[PDB]
């Protein structure tokens, strides 16, 4: 019983100002979990979408700027796809862009420019070995939609060039999911 | 955001014995409401299934017997589709079968036999005037999925020949619905 | 169980004389109900036609004159189709023909001339909103054939030019109906 | 104004037990009249189906058993079509099956078995001469739908083998009729 | 007597400022009635467009901004189509965008960006059951053009992200309507 | 914004009796103005049909008789088309039919006979020079729909033969007009 749908979530991210003169970059990570998109249900149905299995097909991360188009001290960054839960260490002012030479690098124009990334994440099945599957719609694993313990999906790391002014963003993540085995429970009343 | 699916429910129905000698029948109706099939949800989502709209396509009533095959005093009855919520009056022992001559009559063997009906019900918009639409998948209306006030649908009435023994059935209903407008809400 | 048939009914209508010199018109309305065409039945069958549902397909209103061909002070009127239960107010001597500029106006030659109107009426489902369906034989609503409370169908308004002489008519309404679900009940005797 | 429809009626028939050891048969007859299927009407319409003429096209006699499938002392009988109102005399325990060598004989398995007969009856126009028409849909006579004096149609006789146990049946007769000349009368009220 | 035309109306909407730091959204509703587009007439014609029936085909809601392109604290919202008169409750600062996961969601870039929505509304025939028709130009119901009591059409709800600055808009609604049965009345003078 | 419609108006005309023995004719004129067909509107819309420009395409003058078919002293007259506002002088009993030799003459049988004339009128732009355009649907001038000062259109003159009895008529003029530039005004309320 397949049901392809779309789940979204919005949150903020700010790159604080720095008095540093050099071009330094701010590094951060981004994971994706389905608990943040799918709330708990009620009653005999533990989740709000009554299905048993799921598998995330795609994610769309949108960096919607919060800064005016008149803001100066512009910069240039990079967003890369990291499917293994080993990101570059979080840094405030690093002397280089680590994600620049990555094959999945897209340039981030800053601060007042929109940046989208559309990709297929991978689940963290074993963080010790960090193995994942290649892209195959027919062979992608089905995970279970747990009650409160779903596994973290992974796949984006960023590097933003710091500035004299604060750079704020409203980040909207949209997960395109595919459920299976409609499992609604209908007790009496 | 269409989503076809299937919902079901189970309950019992019995026909108490009668010392009457003549062939008499017992009458009873049957309504259909979605609140019985779809429990309430939790939190911001009032219903377990997050959509706004629905419109019933079909219903499948299943009279599963509870009796053995060796039971005697066999009889015969009838069921018919009634799309107005104005049925024949409920009765214990009536001297004729009202539902026999209706064009939508399907015979009912008794007591140990399976019986099924597969049709399109209709809603009750105005019980005074009792109007509805002909069968059309494209022009069917879209109803709202209320919080605790959904409308009763209709479409079946029955007539069972009485007997010396108690006739018990397990009734399974199955609905084929079609939702729209995925309306999930994700608070922090 | 479809059964298309034809039901008729006959009644009178008179436009009384007036001493008024001007050309004035007499306005009146005309509704259609199935109780006036279908009598009550007997016994377990509440109606004389043993069916459950109905829907009126067409109506033929015939103004059969009662006046001789030698009658003078002739006039000219109008009949229009009003599918919403909001007619022009009934008037005895109105200074104009209200139904003249209606798109459904047919001229009524008076007094000794035959006038027919053949159209599809509409039921009064909500008199507050006054909504109706367009003409579609396949999508027309089925109403219930009630016992003594059927709903009024609507669709004709008239305007007759007054005269020094009385203008009488014998009006024959014929409804072309379509029933469904033969529901005869046969108790013993 | 033709209207083909279907009228039904249900009643009981029992073959009482006998201590007789031999195989004996119980003989009985079955006539069909339209008064038992069509009740009287009400008012100016004397009958509930408002038509003038009729002619019975077919009849379906269904012997629905009332006995369990575990009942013993089973037997074998015969049902024949008798279109002339001269049946074998009614008998309780006759030493043979009279309807066995009839060209229209169908075997009746007893007691817990269903038996249907579908045929075209004939009316009793003259019981002295007992004449009837062959099967012709185009030339079949139209009778009048009388008020309380319709003529008996004929066409089935049976022979059931007796048993130590009582053999009950619920007999459902269905007549497929064809009416003509819709004659509804609509007085005022 | 069909006459397709276009009726417009302009009004304001402001999202007041908030000292709240989080990303919160301001929720509001939008209904459409023909009294706000069609004024009352004069004399025997109760309305200014002399027709009897109407049905709204489409509506175009245009959010024309009032804010300069230099305004900061930009945001992102959502507009959805709600054809049933049960909107998300009006809120000043809600912690999420309710209309984000709706199938009819269009993103609203704020504050200095134009947003249009072009759709087919539905009338509020029964607010208790809240039933409506699918899109069909041939089967769409005709309503009556009442004098002062027309029924509210429905179909848009919004969610605007709040800001430190006031966000003003000039909203221009354009209804594309279709009238029927020209009913002009011409008394003497 | 073109809208072709049809506007009507009804009024009386009587040819009084004369004791004169000779065959004499009664001459009269007939002009057409849109104020008599289109009433004043209400509010910001000065007219009831909300358009700016107009041009009359055709007019249908219908002489509907008021006299019985048994009336004697019958006669014969003439109706001609006069597109220039210079009619034959109005006369009570003229010794000849002036409109008889006109190229646009149609015979009027009197008194109990119907007479129609269907033609294209012309406006009175300059009564001193009396110039008009030939018939051309594509080149016909657009006039303005004034508030209370529209220009008179012209195009029919008649000659009725007098009689011992009074000859009454109900004259129904129907103008087929074509408007342009829908100009509805919708203030608030
Ligand atoms: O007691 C609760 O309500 C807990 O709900 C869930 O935690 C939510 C919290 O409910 C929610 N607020 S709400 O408006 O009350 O819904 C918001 O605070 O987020 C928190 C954290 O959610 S997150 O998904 O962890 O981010 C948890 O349940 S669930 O989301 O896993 O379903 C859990 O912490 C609580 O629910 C459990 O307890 C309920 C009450 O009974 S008892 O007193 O705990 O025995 C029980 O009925 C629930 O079934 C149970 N949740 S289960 O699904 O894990 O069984």
């Amino acid at each position: 019983g397949i049901f392809n749908t779309r789940l979204s979530r919005t949150f903020g991210y700010t790159i604080k100002r720095t008095t540093v003169k050099t071009p330094s970059w701010a590094v951060d990570m981004m994971r994706f979990n389905i608990n943040d998109f799918l709330p708990p249900g009620g009653g005999s149905n533990p989740r709000s979408v009554p299905f048993e299995y799921y598998r995330i097909r795609k994610v769309k991360v949108e960096f919607w700027p919060c800064s005016p188009i008149t803001q100066g001290d512009r910069g240039v960054g990079s967003s890369a796809v990291i499917l293994d839960d080993n990101f570059v260490t979080k840094a405030t002012a690093l002397t280089y862009d680590p994600y620049v030479n990555y094959s999945s690098r897209h340039t981030i124009t800053q601060p007042f420019s929109y940046h989208s990334r559309y990709f297929t994440p991978k689940p963290v099945l074993d963080s010790t070995i960090d193995y994942f599957q290649p892209n195959n719609k027919r062979n992608q694993l089905w995970l279970r939609l747990q009650t409160a313990g779903n596994v973290d999906h992974v796949g984006l790391g960023t590097a933003f060039e710091n500035s004299i002014y604060d750079q704020e963003y409203n980040i909207r993540v949209t997960m395109y999911v595919q459920f299976r085995e409609f499992n609604l429970k209908d007790p009496p009343l």
